[PDB]
């Protein structure tokens, strides 16, 4: 009997050789699950396929036709990319229930912050088109290359993250060359971003939201409610308290030292259910800082804020954070600590590239749901990778070509410059994800190492539009007194704590907490010092009564779902220890309810707010009412010409009554 | 299954009956592979299927509306699919390079021919008219007879190759599949209204080039059975290696096993090969005859439009240089590298590309090959019938039977000739079927009967002196002496004269060269007398073959679409939208507005009617 007592869950992964039936060495090192043909269709024929459908809908709603419920969809479409499905489900594997809660407790605050800066941009700089323009203007000439460099480095980092995770899963599921599946990703995205327009559209975001939010409910209901394997979330409690049980022995070849076994280190008493994880709050602050270099440096978020009117949509985006909270909670608790319950043979190196969801999906459903994950992730990568190409293209066409090459540029000269920039950046990004694959850098290592490179530019940019002193000398003297002084400490703490300096030691948990806290607390502390000595006293020159109301509903009610969700809830949940069978069964119901009162507003509210358009389009796709109205309106004209002319009236009457 | 040592890929091919650890007699040894019903629906139901679809597509163009592909339609017939991957099988890699050596020569010669035929006399409709125009009246029965003989030979080749494949794959009767193909073909050439439309050529090229890539990707890259330039390489060196287990029981002396004469040390990768070289000169001799003595190309050049025509010449020449290489190399190296029994006589009939299609991928493969051949057989046979009709009605009726020609008699005689010739060649393709001879013998005999008078035709349109007596003397002398040499060299040095005893390399090359050179020299002499005035190499080969394939079926399949995007967008509108109704309803509304205005009272009294609504 190879399955030892107390573990009858996973038997398909225990094979017997020469006795003792050594545990499997990995999960995806075996034969491919799906055919190699489908991977080629998904990599190449997905961005193009999602473009002609969008243009078809545009043609329909333009041919026949000519509010605080749809902005909640563009918020989700913007905030979701290939680190909510993958990275949120890795920290759940590593630590437990503290993973998929701290991920959503730091990535939602940045939703609330977005909107305060949207107000300060419609009444302080409504003619920017970028973020460096509200920086050249102001500050000087030297303060236009440091911030341009940081803004472009952020785009590079996010694109590298979305390519390194979109290929490491298609390789595992379809057995394609990870180098061949890496260069081909930034061609479908380029096809999509050049086929259907070039800017953001309120219709594509809705489709992205509905696809993601349907796959979400499928997975959550399969894991918890409907299922003959792991449904009825009482089995999960026993399953994952058996793995952490101290009676289980994990030594010799029963469990390799790179997998999940025995008690978990850093928690209280040893459990995947406690909220007392030291591997918790450490992925707290680190994440929070990381979710400031994306909403305050990346030009995509600024462009989204500019392209949205806040006069009547100041309330909508607060609904874009309370529905997006279910995306990394209902998915990283179902496909997260659902791989722990079934005792999968997942390796730490395999979990760092974003392969935990690809294991639970291929185990619970096999060939019938390993396709759903690909569709979800590749809608999330083709809708977020197309937001970074536009950002860098708009940045280059407005900050290096139209202001340092030829100011006398016509409206036709800058229309192919942008297209060429998109194409060249897409090709160059495919010649960075092949090198990054052969050095061994994964999505997990790069996600945490984002607040050290970028993060010295968060406070200087934030104070650019809040309080009107903003000393120019110090914004560039704090961005370079930050980043380098951050990397120095991050590699020095890693220097004398493990010995050598490499990928496995510089990014464990300790060096990267010291880097993300010294690269943002210095860039903003030394800048404030120079700002109190030579205040420039900017005059903000180089309906107001309605707009001042905007910074009262998002700042007073703004802090009502940032402390209830992140401050009082954890401290109230602390006095629970290991979750009892009746207490975890409430946590699961909260997780399900957030996703059902979740993906039932974004799918239906925009439909009922635009019913007068979907009715008009059908009135014309099927019926022929237009022909009838024209024939009526030209019949009445003959009636008019005939009314005053009396001789023809009698003749027509007799010609008609003889029919 | 008994595998000999060193042959793991050699599986069920080696039999185990009474032990006898040896291969079977033939791949197609009397075991049906395809359903017998599909073959009847392909032989008959395909000629009358590509015609009504073309008429549909052309009817749409005339209801809503009001050059590099023509170099493929007349060439991809049953000579480059059914024999290129026969010389590839017989001599390895050197074959599908010497075979596609006249591919460029053909297209350049045809370009020169067109640019000269427009400039000298742009109203001929035949070459049998110009032959009287320049030379004497008596030089007319010669260059009519040779043209008819060439047409007969090419029709026979395209019928004897398409019957064997359907006899093998579908198990249709070999005699009942030889009298029915030139019935679907004649149905097609009558339903299409004769003529040479450009719409059919594009669809032909599209189907050929979509089947090509499907077959190539199954061999080199996307293959779970055979793929990559190294699995093919080590199978190639394993099939022909120093160790030779196949002497008495294994691989009967007419199969493929053991080093072959010619190729250096029996290596199926070199170029120094007598067999590869001889089918060089012979292929060139044949291609000169099928372009100068044939009449299909003379008629095809009448369409002209020289600039785009020569652009198409170059582009389609590159494309149809690519296509032979890719398909022939793929199928021949699949048949060689993979253990597969082919009789020495079963390759000459053109079944080698049929064996690698039903084994590499199977059932779904076979039908593809079938259509890929049966789209290419009812596209050159119809051209040949149209050519012979145009050559006979304009040359025996218009000038000999009745000098007068009403506009309706021409169509009478044209369709009469097509109908008679489409059936009279079904009995010459069934009488030659039970008497031995297959595609291999005709493809080499074509250079003896034809090509006796090929230089005379070249000098008629191009060279000033061009005496009339030289043409007749050269033609008769070349023909008679070529026949004598062909039937004499097979007696001495080879013993008896038989069907297979005359179709070797030296006896046919001798006949071809004697047929050409003496005729050319005699014509010139009389005209001057009376001037009336390893692993890396194969990897590079595979890479460049795929490169030709990609610079192949990607410039004639998509470029015409973007070139004519306006027309393909105008028809689609006319189709799923009713913009046509609005375009005139609004105009009537504007006219009614025009009549009003000049009438004061009606203008106001009409308004309250709208206000009522």
């Amino acid at each position: 009997a190879c399955p030892p007592p107390g573990l009858g869950f996973g038997g398909e992964y225990y094979s017997v050789v020469d006795g003792a039936c050594s545990r499997d060495g990995s999960f995806f090192g075996g034969k491919p699950v799906l055919a190699q043909a489908v991977g080629y269709a998904v990599v190449l024929g997905f961005g193009a396929f999602f473009a002609l459908f969008t243009s078809f809908l545009v043609w329909l709603e333009k041919r026949y036709v000519g509010k605080t419920g749809l902005i909640a969809s563009v918020i989700v479409s913007q905030w979701t990319w290939a680190a909510t499905i993958l990275q949120s489900s890795n920290v759940a594997w590593q630590y437990g229930v503290s993973g998929p809660f701290w991920y959503a407790s730091g990535a939602t605050i940045q939703v609330l912050l977005f909107g305060v800066m949207a107000i300060e941009i419609k009444r302080k700089a409504p003619k920017a088109h970028t973020v460096c323009e509200i920086v050249r203007a102001r500050w000087g000439r030297a303060a236009h290359a440091v911030f341009l460099a940081f803004c472009l480095a952020t785009n590079v980092i996010v694109t590298a993250m979305l390519l390194l995770g979109g290929s490491a899963v298609v390789n595992a599921l379809t057995a394609i060359n990870v180098y061949a599946a890496s260069f081909l990703i930034p061609l479908g995205v380029v096809v999509y971003t050049l086929a259907g327009g070039l800017k953001a559209t309120f219709l594509a975001s809705y489709i992205h939201s509905v696809v993601v939010h349907v796959v979400l409910v499928v997975f959550v209901f399969l894991v918890y409610t409907s299922g003959n394997r792991l449904g009825s979330p009482r089995v999960v409690h026993d399953h994952l308290t058996a793995v952490a049980s101290a009676v289980r022995n994990c030594s010799a070849p029963l469990s390799h030292p790179d997998q999940a076994c025995g008690p978990v280190h850093g928690n209280f008493k040893g459990s995947y259910l406690t909220m007392l994880s030291s591997g918790g709050l450490v992925f707290g602050i680190i994440n929070i800082v990381g979710n400031f270099g994306t909403v305050f440096v990346d030009n995509g978020y600024w462009m989204s804020a500019i392209a949205a009117r806040p006069s009547s949509t100041h309330k909508g985006y607060l609904l874009g954070g309370l529905v997006w909270f279910a995306v990394p909670f209902s998915l990283a608790t179902s496909l997260g600590l659902g791989a722990l319950a079934l005792d999968l043979p997942i390796t730490a190196a395999e979990a760092a590239k974003g392969l935990v969801p690809a294991a639970t999906a291929t185990a619970l459903m096999g060939k019938s749901g390993s396709v759903l994950l690909l569709i979800m992730l590749f809608m999330a990568v083709t809708s977020a990778g197309s937001a970074e190409l536009v950002a860098v293209s708009s940045l280059c066409t407005y900050d290096i070509y139209r202001t340092y090459i030829n100011p006398d540029a016509t409206g036709e000269q800058i229309l192919r410059v942008s297209r060429a920039t998109v194409l060249v950046f897409g090709c160059l990004m495919g010649v960075l994800a092949v090198i990054l694959n052969l050095v061994g850098v994964s999505l997990g290592w790069l996600y945490l190492a984002m607040g050290v490179i970028i993060g010295s530019a968060v406070i200087p940019i934030a104070l650019l539009l809040l309080w009107r002193k903003a000393n120019a000398l110090g914004a560039i003297l704090g961005a370079v007194s930050g980043c380098v002084l951050g990397v120095t400490v991050w590699l020095s703490v890693a220097k004398v704590q493990y010995g050598r300096v490499d990928l496995d030691s510089t990014g464990r948990n300790a060096p990267m907490l010291a880097g993300n806290l010294v690269s943002i607390l210095v860039g903003g502390a030394v800048h404030a010092a120079c700002s109190l000595a030579w205040p420039q006293h900017y005059d903000w020159e180089s309906k107001e009564e309605r707009l001042v109301h905007a910074k009262r509903w998002i700042i007073k009610w703004g802090v009502a779902f940032t402390a209830v969700i992140a401050v009082v809830w954890p401290v109230l949940s602390l006095p629970a220890g290991r979750y009892s069978a009746g207490y975890f069964t409430m946590w699961a119901v909260i997780a399900i309810a957030w996703g059902t009162v979740g993906s039932a507003v974004i799918i239906f509210l925009p439909l009922v707010e635009s019913w007068d358009t979907i009715c008009k389009v059908c009135e014309g796709m099927f019926t022929n009412n237009a022909v009838y109205e024209r024939l009526d309106e030209m019949n009445l004209r003959l009636k008019a010409i005939m009314g005053d002319m009396p001789e023809a009236e009698e003749r027509y009457q007799e010609m008609q009554k003889e029919k």
